[PDB]
């Protein structure tokens, strides 16, 4: 009696991470056009590039607060209860989206998230691991089915919330992301007791009595020195919103090259293959909104591509590595990243900007990077929510160029520069 070969707890962990992935991408399906709403109603009082740029930064900060999410479970609370609570913050920021608010209960609903992702995310993966003795095939087994419960829930989320968001109206839309983690945290909870070690209940690595200070030190600073420098900042006169984009985009990027100043093109093509396909919910988003003959269905299923293609690529390439270099895997995949951009240059070229193109651009577009992200993944998981979150706080600053009018130069030059960087690569290799 197993889950597809893998111990019945992988079932627990598989549909927990399935719903909160569902609560995540269903709500980021219909955030950004919720935010367009607010805006049109004048309750919102932002530019679309400022919107836009929101969604970037918010994406950037979810990875980066799972960066530290580890450790704070492996010394401090315990992996299990970082999964719980961090899941309970999670749904909150859900519903604080469900109450009859408009513009003010945005960053509350941001803030809950990004905590509550931070304690999740890298912990329910970290629970996997536990299911498993040190030595075992089955592992990497293990952790495929794994992220194949991640794209399930990524693919459903924006048909269920999308089509809800059509007819009930946001509100009603978020509320169902909410519950979506409910039902996550309640397979969870009691899934957990019946099969999850009581070792992992406790931090495994619990802090010492002379750590205890020191810690308390570096994050007294660390926090100290960020409110001196949004006090100083708002003296100073920058204190507009964008402003306040740009010092995060600062702090994502500064920490990498600390990091390397105390691999580097490879981790450099991570974060700028991310950057491209962490796009697709904010500029292909807008693309679909503004440039796609589809009126026939809610324009955020399109978001339902990325995992869906996922879900149909991962049966195909099991076979190719079982059929016969880790950085010329980032050289192509990043190549592939580039010409999904390229590709987008063309319906503009050809037709104009004005009017209305096919879906299936938006198809082969999500086809191609993702064809790239079958490349990424298989080659200090706190690292790989950096490269992302980087190439996240990139985007808040690169998609703020996009538009109409802009539009063909944009996918132009950035998929231009991504393939070049991808042979550059070649080259270096
Ligand atoms: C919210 C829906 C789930 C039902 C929970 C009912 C109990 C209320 C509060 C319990 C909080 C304690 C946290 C439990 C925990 O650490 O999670 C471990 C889980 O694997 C099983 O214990
Ligand atoms: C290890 C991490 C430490 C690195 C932190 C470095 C931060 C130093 C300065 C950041 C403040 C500048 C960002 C604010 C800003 O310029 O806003 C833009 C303003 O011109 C918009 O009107
Ligand atoms: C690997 C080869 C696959 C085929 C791809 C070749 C096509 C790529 C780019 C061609 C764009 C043509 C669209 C029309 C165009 O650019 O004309 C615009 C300009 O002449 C009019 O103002
Ligand atoms: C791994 C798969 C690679 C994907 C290749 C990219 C697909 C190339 C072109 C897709 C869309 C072509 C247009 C189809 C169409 O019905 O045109 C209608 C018209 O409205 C065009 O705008
Ligand atoms: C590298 C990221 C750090 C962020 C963590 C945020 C938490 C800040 C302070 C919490 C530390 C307090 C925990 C101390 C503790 O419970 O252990 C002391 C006992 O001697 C051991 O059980
Ligand atoms: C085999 C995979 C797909 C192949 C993708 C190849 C596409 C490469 C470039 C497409 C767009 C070329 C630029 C067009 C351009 O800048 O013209 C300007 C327009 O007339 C208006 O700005
Ligand atoms: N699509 C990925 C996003 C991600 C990238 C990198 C690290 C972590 C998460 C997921 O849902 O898991």
């Amino acid at each position: 009696k197993t889950f597809f070969g893998q111990p019945l707890g992988l079932s627990t962990l598989f549909m927990t991470e399935m719903w909160e992935r569902f609560s995540y991408y269903g709500m980021r399906a219909i955030l950004l056009y919720y935010m367009w709403f607010l805006i049109s109603t004048g309750d919102l009082h932002i530019t679309r590039a400022t919107a836009a740029s929101i969604m970037a930064i918010y994406a950037s900060m979810v990875y980066l607060s799972g960066t530290i999410g580890g450790f704070v479970a492996d010394r401090i609370i315990g992996a299990r209860p970082a999964v719980f609570w961090g899941g309970v913050l999670i749904m909150l920021g859900h519903i604080v989206l469900a109450l009859p608010f408009g513009a003010s209960a945005l960053f509350g609903s941001i803030i809950l998230i990004i905590i509550g992702t931070g304690f999740l995310k890298p912990n329910v993966s970290t629970l996997v691991g536990t299911l498993y003795d040190e030595h075992d095939r089955r592992r990497d087994a293990g952790f495929s089915i794994f992220v194949f419960g991640i794209n399930l829930g990524a693919f459903i989320a924006p048909l269920i919330v999308g089509a809800a968001q059509e007819a009930a109206g946001y509100h009603v839309a978020f509320s169902l992301a909410a519950i979506g983690m409910f039902i996550g945290l309640l397979v969870y909870y009691f899934g957990g007791k019946k099969t999850l070690d009581p070792h992992y209940l406790r931090p495994t690595d619990p802090l010492a009595p002379e750590e205890v200070k020191p810690l308390l030190v570096k994050v007294s600073l660390a926090v100290a020195g960020f409110i001196a420098i949004i006090v100083v900042m708002n003296l100073v006169g920058w204190n507009s919103l964008p402003a306040y984009i740009n010092l995060l985009t600062i702090v994502a990027i500064a920490i990498p090259v600390f990091y390397f100043a105390w691999y580097i093109p490879l981790f450099i093509a991570a974060v700028l293959f991310w950057a491209i396909e962490e796009q697709g919910s904010v500029v292909l988003a807008t693309f679909a909104a503004e440039r796609v003959d589809s009126s026939w269905f809610p324009v955020s299923w399109f978001q339902s591509l990325n995992p869906l293609f996922i879900m149909l690529y991962t049966p195909f390439f099991a076979w190719l590595w079982t059929a016969w270099s880790s950085p010329t895997k980032f050289a192509v995949g990043l190549m592939f990243a580039g010409l999904s951009f390229l590709l987008m240059a063309i319906p503009g070229a050809l037709y104009g900007t004005s009017g209305k193109v096919s879906p299936l651009w938006l198809v082969g577009s999500w086809a191609l990077v993702i064809l790239g992200e079958m490349l990424i993944s298989p080659v200090m998981m706190s690292m790989w929510f950096l490269s992302s979150s980087v190439g996240s706080a990139l985007n808040a600053q690169l998609v703020t160029l996009y538009n109409a009018k802009s539009e063909v130069a944009y996918f132009s030059y950035f998929g231009l520069g991504s393939v070049v960087l991808g042979i550059v690569l070649v080259f270096l290799s």
